[PDB]
């Protein structure tokens, strides 16, 4: 509820944020337009965790007598900038993988009278961030911070992406679907900008600049990350849409925590099984899948996981979190717990 | 010949920047490999002239007692991520436009493996600037207006790139082709990058960040740009193929000077003829068009505007190159000059 109570105030900034960025220069008025619906569309319509992280993070970690209007205009910024760079990566994302719907909506490039523009749309996404990051930060002194942090965060994102690329051709070979490459996948593609991004932020607009209280923090949001998306995984799977979205990850011949783990575990005749039904259109095939994976014992592999997982956290925000207040991490992983 | 003089050292110094740029954090390695590949296919291959600017203006600009081995670094540093930057726009809009080939050789996303992860693959072209500016620049003065102009021009296309969409939908209406959007679109689209940023960038790293001088040389160069483009479409049609490529705005159906000089200048019934021919794969059908330039004395138009144009550059530079060496202007202009 932390979330719950910044959330009102973050969604209304939206319509501002929108305003500024098409506040002069008539000739362009059309592509201003065009501008202006890319980001009604895509930005509009999640959960906005991280963007919410970042003014959450805001708020427990300044002075509250140093919580001024301004402040709050600038974490409300960096926030919907965070918002910025997600619609980026999945509008590019979704093209890349022929995705048809995204939140239960055609996906943007879809809609018709798009198409492959949409590349541009996406490039004009991650523009606007460094477009607010002008207008309400240029004069303060983590300007540059935070400039340099999405810049990282899109590499990184980027490399993680490529890893995915090559990982599961879309001619995919099993072969490749390996723990070690797993976790790499993670840690670039979605733990840097969803976990240790927005905190990132946050410490940088309190003036927490130093690279060893950076480097701890990564530490601890890591290895958060890699924990919720192997828990989105098996989600997908072992889940209820109304816990969860519906799951197609099988189908769709997905580097899943679940694959990779039955690989580890599995007689030579359970592979040239595996092989046979997984990324099958067809239904009977897909049930030979799930009906492996719970003959493999994969939810008690599984439990065992988030029990070493959620000690070994606890343990790092007790070391690595100070001086941050540890209500950081711990309302975020309270937060992000589906 | 005083860009001839510098080639051979820029195009040395690409095996660095990939050196660099793959240089720790082993799980990676097969991303590295890709982006190798990435750099090596789309950054080579051209003139180089936008490269070569920053490096010839930078010449020019500084002391020659201040050109020390490092400085000379970061000005080859500079003029790669130029090259990177336009390597970024052409892989995506090579995507967009469904092109076959770039310089005679098959367009990245259509060797095959490859198809629209080309799309990751140009987003980590636009990385490896702000990566190379972090490596050799970040010590230096220069580093945040490099940032912010690299940034800015990245958006500047974008917004380009959105009219050109907007005015040619792959169902072209020439109602849309306008001069007024004709110049916005080279304006926004090619002009700011091509010719504003490499002596922006060089202006930058030797200590001339005043506005009033960056706002005259802009003048100067939007104008140049301008003419360029405009060249560039005449020869498409009236040049020699040893002169220039192989000319096929038509049969494209692109919003092309000419064609638009040719809407300004037409009785009702010279319409419905370019609309029966403007764009047809058949080549009965493109030799009308060009028939009908031809009518219109498009040459004696473009000639006079050559003129115009020529003179008022001359006067720009007369004005508004001051305190800048009016040769910085002289020679990009006599160098792009085809
Ligand atoms: O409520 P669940 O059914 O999911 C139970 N799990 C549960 C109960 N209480 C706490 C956790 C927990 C919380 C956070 C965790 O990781 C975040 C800090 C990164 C991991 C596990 C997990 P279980 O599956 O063990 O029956
Ligand atoms: O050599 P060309 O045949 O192209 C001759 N044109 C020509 C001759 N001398 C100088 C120019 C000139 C150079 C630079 C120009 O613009 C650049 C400063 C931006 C414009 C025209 C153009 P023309 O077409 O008039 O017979």
């Amino acid at each position: 509820d932390v979330y719950a109570q910044e959330k009102q105030d973050f969604v209304q900034h939206f319509s501002q944020i929108v305003r500024v960025l098409t506040e002069g220069h008539p000739e362009i008025g059309d592509a201003i337009a065009r501008l202006k619906e890319v980001l009604e569309y895509n930005a509009i319509g999640g959960k906005y965790n991280r963007g919410l992280t970042v003014v959450v993070a805001f708020r427990e970690l300044v002075e509250p007598r140093k919580q001024d209007a301004d402040s709050l205009q600038r974490a409300w910024t960096v926030g919907w900038c965070v918002e910025l760079l997600q619609a980026f990566f999945l509008v590019a994302d979704d093209i890349m993988d022929s995705s048809l719907t995204r939140r239960g909506q055609i996906c943007w490039y879809q809609k018709p009278g798009v198409g492959l523009d949409a590349i541009n749309d996406a490039n004009l996404l991650e523009a606007c961030i460094y477009r607010l990051l002008k207008l309400y930060c240029r004069e303060q002194p983590y300007y540059l911070n935070l400039i340099e942090l999405f810049l990282q965060s899109s590499y990184q994102t980027e490399i993680g992406q490529t890893l995915d690329l090559l990982t599961a051709p879309q001619n995919v070979d099993l072969v490749r679907f390996t723990e070690k490459r797993y976790k790499s996948i993670v840690k670039y593609k979605t733990a840097f900008y969803s976990f240790y991004l927005p905190i990132a932020a946050a410490m940088y607009m309190a003036g927490i600049d130093g690279e060893k209280e950076h480097a701890n923090a990564k530490k601890i949001l890591l290895e958060m990350g890699e924990f919720f998306q192997i828990q989105d995984d098996y989600l997908d799977l072992f889940g209820d849409p109304s816990v969860t979205k519906i799951g197609t990850d099988i189908q769709d011949n997905k580097c899943s925590w679940l694959v990779v783990q039955c690989l580890q575990r599995a007689t030579p005749e359970q592979y040239q099984i595996l092989k046979e039904n997984y990324g099958q259109k067809e239904a009977e095939k897909v049930a030979r899948v799930k009906a492996l994976y719970e003959e493999l014992d994969l939810p008690a592999v599984f439990l065992q996981y988030e029990e070493d997982s959620y000690s070994h956290i606890m343990a790092l925000i007790e070391q690595y979190a100070a001086p941050l207040p540890p209500a950081v991490f711990l309302g975020l992983a309270r937060k992000i717990y589906k």
